[PDB]
């Protein structure tokens, strides 16, 4: 009754009926005082929330962890920052998860180069939590929802969901890591042999990128680049015809790949036409490169992967970069012209790389 | 090979047989200094095709075959082709466990894109990081591939459950806001213990002045930099709140001075070229604290107009104007129009000025 707060009519019938539930399943009237509204107050033990709070000093001392370190992991993943060690702030959970972190440096892991990986890691998290929100929203706000139907439902689906999250991050974690290593182990082994490698066949590869503004100096927002990444796709795969390949779309950009130059330059220059026409996108960029790579799994690895990816990244809005490899690959006939962009330093490479700006 | 590149070599290959690598494998790949690791991360060897991953687990073809295009797998139009390794055939059937839930297959698909896309920058950083440890000075091949064989043996296994932990504190934050959100809608007014607060988020935005694209490595680096900056800068009455990746978040009582730090921190990270433009957006209102942090409507509008925000540029809310009080000692801003005129998720009209000094 006094867990009713200054409300009335619909709202405070529909609180009633929720705390009587709280109450019936265990939940106390104190704790439903202390959590103003209580909606989520059965939810969120699911994730972690227990109602408890820690200072950084009391996780230092019973996890025996450095204290400097905990409050530079723990701002690093995103808690608030808190000057006093003593004070008790942080919820227990967060507190004890930052301490999980030592270990990373007890391994002989920089702590520098901990915090960097954290702070990515935290950046690519709140974008996929972002999207977690919306389809939990979805799920659970149907029409006419009572704050009950939404504890209740609430409660339901995130307890089924939270055992699945775990291995879910892992193999997404695993795969890349796979990916990253097989990058890996193809640099070093083409550049121990000098040459080719075997099963290699000479590629021109190509990436597509949307560009992250619009035309009149705006940001193209992290969900607007997710639903247009499934668009561009659908794009690509729609322009692509044999042999010219469509490998995969990673982030908002396409990756394309074709044994002759001619036919891909060809598509990469349709695809960022009619992006260029149609006004949903932001421009595209896009960067090619030729040569020899050696494909595992469906995908390609190599100099010119790693070259075509570098020059995407150079290119201005709407333009289609490449390097002499490609122009020097094409033979007899062709209908582009080239201007001469000069020659780059990319970042990952070494041997100046002379590009190409490419059109009709 | 033959002489010192050699003997070199004569030590790796005796390893890799130790970790029971075999003469086969030894070159089915060539230079092979990370043979003993692949298991480690997944990779056994096997490889299945899209059809025969959709019967071993139960799982609809289609809706398999979707989630693998939107994680960033190879594209494979032949259903009974194998060409995927199995354990990326695997990941993708978890997808339907989301969808039996009465998940939107739409929204799972997406969740799963841009938590491929987070997870693959987080894994470029992590290269740079492993290539740190393992290659030392005079590091010979096998110091490389025993450097590697520790690593993924013992640091790779931390990685999940870590990861999983920074997911959670986000679900225990986002939980937090819509409850929140929640109780405003129900009481029609702010909550007990609310505070008039103004709000600012600043975000570095993925580009620099000419167009190019910040790798993850340099994002990562610079989001330390705009922390370290902001706690120069965030002196009382203004908290410096937070970091949440590449954008921080100020809060105070009152407007000014936050309006006056704000303002100060874009501009110092327009005189360093090396940085992506700073953008800022404020507003103003009633928020309740938990854990340090803030939650609200001023939090939630402060947040929407950062997103609208152009580089170089602070929006602030009309609430601020108002919080200023049209009689207000400290006022030396420029008041334009500007911005639009709706904010996702915010329900009605919303009036935006864009503040410089
Ligand atoms: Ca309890
Ligand atoms: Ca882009
Ligand atoms: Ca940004
Ligand atoms: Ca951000």
């Amino acid at each position: 009754d006094d867990l009713l707060g200054d409300l009335g009519g619909t709202a405070r019938a529909e609180r009633a009926k929720l705390v009587e539930w709280l109450l019936e399943q265990g939940i106390t009237p104190d704790e439903i005082r202390a959590t103003n509204p209580p909606l989520l107050l059965a939810t969120r033990h699911l994730v972690g929330d227990d109602g408890t709070y820690v200072s950084a000093r009391e996780i230092s001392e019973n996890y025996g962890v450095d204290l400097e370190l905990l409050q530079r992991v723990q701002r690093a993943v995103g808690l608030a920052r808190v000057d006093d060690p003593d004070a008790v702030v942080h919820m227990r959970a967060d507190g004890e998860a930052a301490a999980r972190a030592q270990r990373f440096v007890e391994l002989g892991l920089n702590p520098d180069q901990v915090v960097l990986v954290v702070r990515v890691l935290a950046e690519g998290l709140s974008h996929a939590a972002e999207a977690m929100r919306y389809t939990a929203l979805e799920a659970i706000m149907r029409p006419g929802a009572t704050e009950l139907d939404i504890a209740k439902g609430s409660q339901a689906l995130v307890s089924q969901i939270v055992p699945l999250l775990g291995p879910m991050i892992q193999d997404m974690l695993f795969m890349q890591l796979r990916h990253m290593m097989e990058t890996e182990a193809v640099n070093a082994g083409e550049r121990a042999a000098g040459k080719p490698l075997p099963g290699a066949r000479q590629v021109t590869v190509a990436f597509a990128d949307l560009v992250g503004f619009t035309q009149l100096g705006e940001v193209v927002s992290a969900e607007e680049l997710g639903h247009l990444a499934g668009r561009l796709a659908g794009l690509a795969r729609d322009l692509t015809a044999p042999p010219v390949w469509f490998i995969k779309t990673i982030g908002d950009a396409v990756m394309l790949v074709c044994p002759d130059p001619a036919p891909l330059l060809d598509t990469v220059l349709k695809l960022v036409e009619v992006v260029d026409t149609d006004n949903n996108f932001p421009r595209l960029r896009a960067g090619v490169a030729s040569g020899m790579a050696v494909s595992r799994a469906g995908d390609w690895f190599g100099s010119p992967v790693n070259v075509a990816s570098r020059v995407t990244g150079v290119a201005r809005p709407g333009a289609v970069l490449v390097a002499d490899s490609v122009r020097e690959a094409l033979g007899d006939a062709d209908g582009f012209q080239w201007s001469f962009a000069g020659p780059r330093r990319l970042r990952g490479i070494r041997g100046d790389v002379r590009l190409f700006r490419v059109r009709r």
